[PDB]
């Protein structure tokens, strides 16, 4: 069947934006995942994660005896899609399960892990997500090998179909390097937001760079793809070397021999793929990856044998028997156990990828002191373990459960306690009077409060206004937030909060976070009352600031929005049309597709565009809260044309007359264009719409300013 | 950007089951479009209608000064997608601004005409749907220009992205038939569920067929188009001189001066295409279809001149100004008027399609009578336009407004008014206990009511339980019915609604329509005692008995389940996968893939499959409501494998022992193979679930039981 995608393969898809909608959700409308879980007894699922690891299924019989290589795999790789660039991927959704992960080619045989966990979610039910559930097995394979982990936090609500994630635009299942889609240019330069060398890849390719077997020039590549998910050098070799003391790889015969992927399988697969027609097709015969390692002299328990065995030898390149590119240690004693026949030994072997942590000469060096100190890995590994897999989870008022770590993290972008009664509402309406009283007008508050709040995304739920990390390095610098205007409105807003704050009684104080929210409420109440309309916008106090000593700031640069259709905003040139750039953003606020237009029509006409620009200002009444901006532009009266200067910028001429009128960007003017974003606009810019788009713009503005707030979910 | 849906192009699709999500609604939850509709001012709407259809503006100037014929177009292609196969398009849902319909070659120039009536929906806002006003500005038209109409209904509540409706399989806008993706096979048969002839056509080639100028050839296209949207010869004839009694066609130069349709567009185009570089580009130079036909001598008013003309000259082939097929009368004097110039005057024309009302003999012997009879020409237009236009509007409790005609019409599927007191809940436990006393049994209890609901479609509101239609011809003889088992269910139930009926006073009495729902109730409530659980199912009365002579059979025909999956039901062999068919199906029925899944996996157990088989009966307790489809499905313990005898029948056998345990269809193991559905699946399957899985089954078996009860809405 012909589809609009396929007439019109260009047009803007707004379909991201209504993706987990409540018919898609089985569960009630008031089902609260936080409240199920807490009461779960996470001990007795404990209980029987221990015994699942060795009791062996015969239609996937688990290596040694033993499951745990193969759930590490399983955790690590559910958590090993997140990407720093747009916070998407990781563990958090538990997205392993449904399209296209569930059927990439380095989750091959994750089908059978999960399938494993079917009893045990079943008898769990609805009091552990899956997504809860594939790191907590994770946790308890290291655990039940000897290894002590860091801690474990619940409260990862499962989701119910596809995130829309871009991995990329080749066409063929981990595609070379340098095709017609090539992710790579220049000197080896990965795009953003990608964070993996081929389609279908965790991170990096284990026989070497697009194949190629040396350990040199592939440390480059692990060094590149782990930094784009928020690992530094100490965190990867600690990863690397942690998870390969488990386990072993699958590669007993020719890679011709495996079918179809899940998502490929025929009905009768009920859900697995990558059948193998090799022998048994399992177990001893398995393959899964094509390589055929053994990494430990105990796959089945924690040493520090990987190092011990990765110094101790000497390693020359070999194949496996479906031919891909490793390494082994042919001095060496067979001294490796087989993983089904208690007769046979083999020596030790090695990825390409592994061999870069001992030749790079940066990974060497922190190879070398883990060797020489394994508690010292533990405790890394123990660290970036439970980093990998809660990277994504939020702010740490999200984790819930026993076993949640207590010492703070930096990476967490941690907000200090409160310890001080709150303002109430005759407060937080004195503090109104008193930001309206000081002089900063109506898009100064708007725009600071706006710059706060919509740093927030809700990929990875980092950002938002909480911590009032818009004073401090980096953000208080970033372009987009106008740095000079900005630091004039918080030096008021900070004389303001050292007033009210020398003035209380008995320890009441407000937070520069939760001031800065508050007076972007004062700021669309005047707008309103500009309007001739009284309205009260909603405030929730609780927010706390951040220092600078609790900032990263080299991780918060990921979150400096280059692209803000909603202050009309574009850092640069890209690729991708502004439009398309807008309803990403819009996507990553948690906004529908009627939330952003009515966001962006009354952030127009408030004054909270960059620099000032004229851009989609179409009202002669700026600072006042009304929907001129959807009246004007569906006016039939002014036609637009692209001006000769700039194609992306269009001036909108009275039709009969040539008077120049407004002019706008391709973010404005698609909302006149798009057949559905103009129907919404339609709404808004109608003769009865007046009341409606107050209340759902004051709706949104709210809504924005309270992403961050799980203090009170 | 890669998709899920480019990697597995062959995967079945539920996003069509979640669209028209409260996501993409700007309106609030509680919005209620006949409550908004039925406090509009029509009168004034229409009197704002009538100023508009001479106010011309200058970017599209009006014909003849007047845009009567334009408008009349642009509702009858509203109108005009319709299928009967499916009830999918018509003029419901105002679907004509949205993809691709916005941009069918077909419905070129009518984005000038929706953007005339901006102006309109923009003053009277939500209070006047889009749906609504398309249709209602088309009968201002007719009644500005002379001809009085049958009535008009409101409530064609707005939608707000597009319909998911397979309009074909071609790729290339307008192909010829006899393409690799051709819509015909054999001798011209055209593909259900299609009705027209060509890809971004509403009905016909107005050329002839494929391009062929034979009026005899063309007729055959017309009749079966228009059979596909349930018109009759009479109805036929009516519509096309009716409408070709007004207005133009645009042909003034070579199409190749237009560009890009509506969603091609530049940005700067504001939502409208087919820009033409042929002179003015509109107005006397404008473009549409190609040709240029002017029928009658006074375009804007009714008149008999169409069937005066038709018959009054001799018809020679000629060319338009861009190269179409067209007539032109032999000998005539140029008594046309030009649409803009005073001064010229042109000869009587033809379209290739209009001829096919003389030279079709069927078509002609109706001309003729109409030529002769022009009352009777007039009252089968006006009837044949208002059926035309409330297609899809479903029963006549729907129509809202002053204007809806008092005449009951046989296409409506009328259902007679209730003149008595309905029964109470003392009298519904009654008469339940009376059908469980009977012998009647959970299977033919669920079976006969599943039967009698699920007719209904939602993409035209037709069918339903309303009407005790089960009891008719044809749906008493359909094959899916188990016309003999129903026979004697009914039997049954009209004996216990003739006692019930006998022995009360005071004109109390029950319909078989709310009797058969109400023992269907019965069995529900039965099977959940079978199962050890306390329920009661809802139950609304009010439905009333349609007699035969209120039924059309052969309108009734359409909706005939020739694959039902509810019920493991296929009649015959297609070409579609059985599951595609069952989602199509849930679609019809408004659900979504929570509820398909629910409602399929207790229907099971009820013993609801056509033929008692035990094709997905996953339980060892049937007629017992329990979520055992669920968990059985799921055990990992039990191995499928399709069937030597019929690849689309499999058996689970015990993985370990070979035992056969179960047999099951592609309906049935669809939801332990698909990502998505499995996920919902193990929901109802976990351990914690008995009792969500029988409480979202009775809300769902509720649901479907109401679909038609629009009295209650
Ligand atoms: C440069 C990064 C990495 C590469 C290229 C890599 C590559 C692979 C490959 C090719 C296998 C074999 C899959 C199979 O054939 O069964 C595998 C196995 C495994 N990997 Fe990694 N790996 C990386 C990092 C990780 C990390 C960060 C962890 C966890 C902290 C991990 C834990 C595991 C485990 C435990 C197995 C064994 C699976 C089993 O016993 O069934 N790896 N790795
Ligand atoms: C065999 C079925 C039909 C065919 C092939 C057909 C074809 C066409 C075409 C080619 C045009 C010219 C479009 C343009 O260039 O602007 C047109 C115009 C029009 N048609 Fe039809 N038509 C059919 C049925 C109908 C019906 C059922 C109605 C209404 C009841 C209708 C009402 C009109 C009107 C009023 C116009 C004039 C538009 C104007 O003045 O701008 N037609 N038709
Ligand atoms: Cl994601
Ligand atoms: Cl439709
Ligand atoms: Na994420
Ligand atoms: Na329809």
């Amino acid at each position: 069947g012909t589809s609009n995608r396929d007439w019109w393969p260009n047009q803007l898809d707004l379909s991201i934006l209504h993706r987990h909608s409540s018919l898609s959700d089985p569960m009630g409308k008031d089902f609260n995942y936080a409240q199920a879980f807490e009461k779960l007894d996470l001990a007795a699922v404990k209980r029987d994660l221990h015994a699942l690891m060795t009791t062996s299924q015969d239609w996937w019989p688990a290596d040694f005896g033993h499951y745990g290589g193969l759930f590490i795999r399983m955790a690590w790789h559910s958590a090993g899609t997140y990407r720093t660039a747009d916070g998407r991927g990781g563990a958090g959704e538990g997205q392993q399960r449904f399209a296209p992960l569930n059927s990439w080619p380095d989750n091959a045989n994750l089908d059978k892990a999960r399938r494993l966990l079917w009893p045990i979610k079943q008898k769990y039910g609805r009091a552990i997500s899956w997504a809860d559930l594939l790191i907590l097995t994770g946790n308890v394979a290291l655990e039940s090998m000897g290894f002590k982990t860091f801690g474990f936090a619940g409260g990862r609500a499962d989701t119910w179909e596809p995130e829309d994630v871009y991995w990329g635009s080749e066409k063929i299942w981990l595609e070379l390097s340098g095709g017609p889609n090539s992710r790579y240019s220049g000197d080896r330069q990965l795009e953003n937001p990608l964070a993996a060398v081929q389609m279908g890849l965790i991170y990096v390719n284990p026989q070497g760079p697009d194949g190629n077997p040396d350990p040199v020039a592939a440390a480059r590549d692990i060094r590149d793809t782990f930094a784009r998910m928020a690992m530094n050098d100490e965190e990867t070799v600690a990863l690397i070397a942690g998870g390969h003391t488990f386990g072993k790889t699958h590669g007993a015969g020719p890679a011709s021999n495996v079918g179809a992927e899940p998502e490929a399988a025929g009905i009768e697969a009920q859900g697995l793929g990558w059948k193998s027609a090799y022998r048994t097709g399992k177990g001893a015969d398995a393959i899964t990856s094509g390589l055929e390692v053994t990494w430990t002299t105990t796959p089945t328990q924690w040493s520090h044998n990987f190092f011990e065995n990765l110094f101790g030898y000497e390693w020359e390149l070999t194949k496996s028997p479906a031919g891909a590119h490793q390494w082994v240690a042919k001095g060496a004693d067979a001294v490796i156990p087989d993983a089904f026949d208690p007769s046979k030994k083999h020596r030790p072997t090695m990825l390409t990828t592994d061999l870069s942590l001992r030749f790079d000469p940066a990974y060497e060096k922190i190879s070398r002191r883990f060797h020489e100190n394994p508690e010292q890995f533990a405790d890394a590994f123990a660290r970036a373990w439970f980093k990998l897999t809660h990277r994504d989870m939020g702010p740490r008022a999200r984790y819930l459960g026993p076993e949640v770590p207590a010492e703070v993290l930096l990476w967490q972008d941690p907000i200090p306690a409160v310890d001080h009664p709150l303002i109430d509402a005759a407060d937080a309406a004195e503090l109104k009077a008193k930001v309206l009283a000081s002089g900063l007008t109506v898009s100064q508050l708007v725009s600071t409060a706006w710059a706060a709040a919509s740093t927030f995304r809700g990929s990875d739920k980092r950002g938002g206004a909480n911590g009032a990390r818009i004073r401090l390095a980096p953000q208080k610098d970033w372009e987009a937030n106008q740095p000079e205007q900005l630091a004039a409105v918080l030096e008021t807003l900070e004389a303001i909060r050292t007033a009210f704050n020398g003035a209380q009684r008995g320890g009441k104080q407000v937070s520069l976070a939760d001031l800065i929210v508050l007076a972007g409420c004062a700021g669309v109440e005047q707008a309103a009352k500009n309007a001739g309309h009284a309205v009260t916008v909603p405030f929730a106090p609780g927010r706390a600031d951040a220092s600078q000593e609790q900032t990263d700031v080299e991780s918060m640069a990921v979150l400096e929005p280059v692209a803000d259709g909603f202050r009309n905003y574009l850092k640069g040139k890209y690729r991708v049309p502004a439009e398309v750039l807008l309803v990403d953003k819009a996507q990553l606020l948690t906004l529908s597709a009627p939330e952003m237009t009515v966001l962006l029509g009354g952030l127009r006409v408030l004054g909270a565009n960059v620099g000032q620009s004229r851009h989609g200002v179409f009202t002669a009444r700026e600072q006042a809260l009304t929907n001129d901006f959807f009246v004007n532009l569906l006016d039939m009266g002014t036609e637009w044309k692209p001006t000769a200067a700039d194609a992306d910028v269009f001036e909108g001429r009275d039709r009969a007359t040539g008077e120049l009128k407004w002019t706008g960007t391709r973010v404005d003017l698609v909302f006149g264009s798009h057949s559905q974003l103009r129907a919404l606009a339609e709404v808004y810019g109608s003769a009865d719409a007046q009341e409606k788009f107050v209340r759902d713009f004051v709706a949104v503005w709210n809504k924005v300013m309270n992403l961050d707030r799980f203090d009170l979910a």
